[PDB]
């Protein structure tokens, strides 16, 4: 039966080893406790709170294997010194991203706000305060060194990412995230697809998606993240379908749980299929919008091939939704 | 013999027992991790780094009982508008303090930076950070609801204040945490902790503490040696005893650092010898009404004592040359 074979996956395939996610979120630990000792000895000007770490892996969402985490940078803005813009508010109409204006110019000079030096065309710039970062920050670390403390081996990259080996074979690869929060509003630093949108903010979806989703089954208490990773291993585990996104496969499973209450363990089966279903609707339609942010296509990223490719696969497999079980 | 006394007094006085260290110790790192999640997504705008430990409880050097610990509270003074003057070149004229000036107030003007609220007469006033850190960071801070989630009492002092915590992390032992202001500027590190007298209320002070613990345990790590232990074993007499209760772990610190720099031999059977030349020594800085900072030496560790107290410290350690029994209760 597909139930059983939804079961048995999971444990099989979608699970991560208990030693191998211990493992993997300690040298994250480590990690994130090195920074924090460098920001204190070497970057007391520099208006950043302390990084953290973020992410599926620390949201017991991750699958297959412990291979990936952010660690968060941040920055501190002056309330009174700048403002974020919402992207369908501007001509470009990115719904989703933002800029972040440079507010008061005429009574605050350049140089009123550490992050002036980040400004470009009167916007605050992700692309040079990711850039800054690196040099400032990323580049000025003996990982090496701190690599030969704790027995990991760290490798910089992709240039925001460094590799951590923390078991033979396995890699934790963590992404420094700059993240401004104005007002209820946090955007982070990661680039839209499209190059001629370098200059807008991402708004943070990522932390409330996971939110809602936990708050759903913890009142259930149901198979919502039991489907979402199940989901999150065949696409991990199958090449053609690698495209789609972890947030991407959350709002499909959002969106089907405001259509149905059901999520008791027996109704897995049924749920995973309606979550195929949905899938081809949204990709047909070109169109998957996020479940909190209404006004954001969360397949605008996509190109034509893409959608295509993931359409053809899923179409393949409606007769037979087995075969995306491989394990 | 006095090599005996001195052991015995140790494990029957000066040693916390390993239990109470630990839960104690244990409390004050559970909360700190507490506060350092709920106040990451907190006061965006305020450029505030993660609480962290600090004091004696957490580096293994409390004696007699686990009754304190701090929280330094890091703040980011921006790069270009802040600078630190010496205390030595104020007219305040007291090495080991600091005044820290608003830089280019005018053409960088009042506002460009979170701190222009704490500023006073063109200085950042240590008293107005630690009323901003009180007001606005402790008082978002729902202490029943932290307590009952780690299954600690935590009670706030009220005001005044300073605003300190008494945790119960069972009943019945206590502990208090004491919340420390703290700016960087090069690398010259800075607490909000006020000089004992009002008219120095505007200086902040020259955070010497952690250098002075790391050089310690760095030196008895070399050689195995019993610096630490005789530094606790002072610790617990003055501790214990009412008169000299104006001694404090920094001033006995640099007695043990300036004796180390004399004598490198403190195998475990000199024990007793360096506990009596630190005792010597001790009353020889109370004699000159000076105790130099190992580590900075043109700061002068009983600055903040008056010659009264210096002498009657002097004294009463004079008079217990022959009373050890006392010295040495219980």
């Amino acid at each position: 039966s597909l139930q059983e074979k939804l079961l048995s996956y999971y444990r099989n395939r979608a699970a991560i080893p208990a030693g191998e996610q211990a493992r993997a979120k300690q040298a994250a630990v480590d990690i994130c406790a090195e920074l924090r000792s460098f920001l204190r000895a070497k970057l007391p000007d520099m208006p950043l709170r302390d990084m953290y770490l973020s992410g599926s892996l620390y949201d017991d969402l991750q699958v297959v294997t412990a291979d990936a985490i952010q660690l968060i940078v941040p920055l501190v803005l002056e309330q009174n010194l700048w403002s974020c813009i919402p992207g369908e508010d501007t001509i470009m109409n990115v719904p989703g991203f933002f800029l972040v204006r440079r507010e008061n110019p005429e009574y605050f000079p350049r140089g009123s706000s550490y992050w002036d030096r980040c400004v470009v065309g009167g916007y605050l710039s992700p692309k040079t305060v990711a850039d800054t970062f690196e040099k400032v920050v990323a580049g000025s670390i003996n990982w090496p060194a701190i690599g030969s403390l704790l027995d990991y081996v760290i490798r910089p990259a992709e240039a925001l990412t460094l590799e951590v080996q923390y078991e033979k074979d396995k890699h934790l690869v963590i992404d420094f995230l700059p993240s401004v929060t104005l007002g209820d509003t946090v955007l982070v630093a990661r680039p839209h697809r499209l190059a001629q949108y370098d200059n807008l903010w991402r708004l943070s979806l990522r932390p409330a998606e996971t939110a809602r989703l936990r708050a759903l089954d913890q009142a259930d208490s149901g198979c919502r993240s039991l489907c979402l990773k199940i989901l999150k291993a065949i696409c991990k585990s199958t090449p053609a379908l690698g495209h789609l996104t972890a947030s991407q496969l959350t709002n499909v499973i959002l969106h089907l749980a405001q259509e149905e209450a059901d999520w008791s363990p027996d109704m897995l089966a049924d749920r995973f299929l309606q979550a195929l279903r949905g899938l081809i609707s949204y990709l047909e339609a070109g169109v998957l919008p996020s479940a909190l942010n209404p006004k954001v296509n969360l397949f605008a990223e996509l190109t034509p091939q893409e959608i295509d490719e993931l359409g053809y696969t899923l179409y393949c497999s409606l007769s037979e939704p087995e075969v995306l079980l491989q394990t």
